[PDB]
């Protein structure tokens, strides 16, 4: 419809933002993941992942949609990179599909898979887009899950390190910025606490599991796998390739509902279980105190050697930040362990004095709370010794069921980005060592359990034709970044 092409004046209101408002060399980019954008899930030599198996169960994804094709970046990568360049972005964080490189997780390399990533990276470099390569975004090769239950076995650690090592050796001559994992908290909690994500394990889940122990086991092995991969990079590659390696951690801002000691403690406890679970080991070589005291024997311990390997195993930390909630003390605690989520012993709140903390996006979990990004970045600065940070994801979603015509006029997303980036700038002006910002995501894509019912892109994708239509938010970035 002709209204698709109405010029939204919001595009040109940058709210005082520009590159001059950020540090010299500050990177702006977009982020996506292999499974969510590539397609060719069962082609090109790619081995099955745990999500290929998980999606097979009817009812798992709305309308039984799959990511077998999704937005087909496998074939359309030049177009996508061209849009990124045209909108003024400096960088693209993509992920490498483990099972596209090693169909069964180990051993035989799938050369067709290697050739794909080589094409993608060479084109990015040609067009002057900086590659940031994440090694893992939820896509464990099914064979490793079948062999020894994947993240639940110590066997996975060296399996991951070998895969990482291969990637460094193969792609590290042009990829200078690496991440080991996207959101290991999500991998552990959604995969093994409530089974919402693959492999769908939890207490009483059809696939089996134990919510009291398995999340902590998976998280422990993810931390070890991260540190073993970083060891490979540091000992064999870093000096020659002159790149950097880190990890991507989700961080919801938890704000005390009131200034009571109990509510402040509740908020800290939520931070500990959400972020500290991974960041305390990396920065201090130990788990958070609250977690140790609450979870006790159900949390694995690091050997002295492991602790040394894990501590300072990053050159920077990616903070994936979207939203904030209020946190309350929930009263006396139940003494019987039931789940990781229950181990937090906190109460969530979404409003205070009849006022919502913010408007909701399409996603049930996503509340629009711009001030939260400032508090979250300041918290990491003050708590973890002013580490080098990348704000590695930020964005919001519309319903999937919107047309091209209305889908492109995403004024709410412009406001989201203007406000959140403004609040991030305040944190940086106050001393936070943030070196980059990445929007989730360039394209509308396969949104895990929500399938195609959620649209996170700054570029609309018609799923019938796979044609791209930049939304007003993409043009907002284009104007702001120029
Ligand atoms: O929900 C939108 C996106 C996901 O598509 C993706 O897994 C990303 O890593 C992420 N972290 C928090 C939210 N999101």
């Amino acid at each position: 419809a002709p209204f698709t092409y109405w010029l939204n004046p919001e595009i040109y209101d940058a709210g005082g933002l520009s590159r001059r408002a950020f540090p010299e060399g500050f990177v702006f980019g977009t982020a996506a993941s292999a499974y969510q954008v590539e397609g060719m899930a069962k082609q090109g030599g790619r081995g099955p992942s745990i999500w290929d198996a998980f999606i097979e169960k009817p009812g798992t994804i709305p309308n039984n949609a799959t990511a077998d094709v999704t937005v087909d970046e496998y074939h359309r990568y030049k177009e996508d990179v061209n849009i990124m360049k045209n909108m003024g972005f400096d960088a693209y964080r993509f992920s490498i599909s483990w099972s596209r490189i090693f169909p069964n997780g180990t051993g035989m390399v799938n050369q067709e898979g290697v050739d794909y990533y080589n094409r993608l990276i060479d084109y990015m470099v040609k067009k002057g887009i900086k590659p940031y390569a994440n090694l893992y975004h939820y896509d464990l090769p099914l064979a490793l899950h079948e062999q020894y239950l994947g993240w639940l076995s110590p066997n996975i650690v060296e399996a991951f390190a070998d895969y990482a090592d291969f990637c460094f050796q193969t792609f590290g001559d042009r990829v200078k910025d690496w991440f080991t994992f996207n959101e290991p908290r999500c991998v552990a909690a959604l995969g093994y606490d409530n089974g919402f994500h693959a492999p769908g394990r939890c207490s009483g889940c059809d696939a089996g599991g134990n919510s009291t122990t398995e999340p902590y086991l998976a998280a422990h092995h993810l931390i070890l796998s991260h540190a073993a991969a970083v060891k490979r990079y540091r000992e064999k590659y870093q000096l020659y390739q002159k790149g950097r390696i880190g990890i991507l951690l989700d961080f919801v801002w938890y704000e005390p509902f009131s200034d009571s000691n109990a509510d402040r403690a509740a908020a800290q406890r939520a931070r500990d279980f959400h972020l500290g679970w991974f960041l305390d080991p990396i920065i201090h070589g130990r788990y958070p105190y609250s977690m140790l005291e609450i979870v006790k024997d159900r949390m694995p311990t690091f050997s002295d050697e492991e602790s040394r390997m894990v501590k300072d195993s990053i050159d920077y930390v990616g903070i994936n930040h979207y939203t904030s909630f209020y946190m309350k003390d929930p009263g006396p605690w139940n003494l019987t362990p039931t789940s990781y989520q229950d181990d937090w012993h906190v109460g969530f709140a979404y409003e205070r004095n009849g006022v919502p903390i913010g408007a909701q996006a399409n996603s049930y979990w996503l509340y629009i709370v711009p001030w939260g990004i400032n508090k979250a970045v300041t918290y990491v600065k003050e708590t973890y010794g002013n580490p080098t940070m990348i704000l590695s994801e930020n964005g919001m979603d519309q319903p999937g069921n919107v047309s091209i015509t209305q889908g492109v006029h995403d004024t709410v997303r412009i406001r989201y980005y203007r406000n959140y980036i403004t609040e991030l700038k305040k944190a940086i002006d106050d001393g936070a060592k943030v070196i980059g910002y990445f929007a989730w995501s360039l394209l509308d894509n396969f949104e895990w359990r929500l399938g195609y019912t959620s649209r996170f892109g700054i570029v609309y994708v018609d799923y019938k034709t796979l044609k791209r239509y930049p939304k007003d938010s993409a043009f907002w970035f284009k104007n702001m970044l120029s």
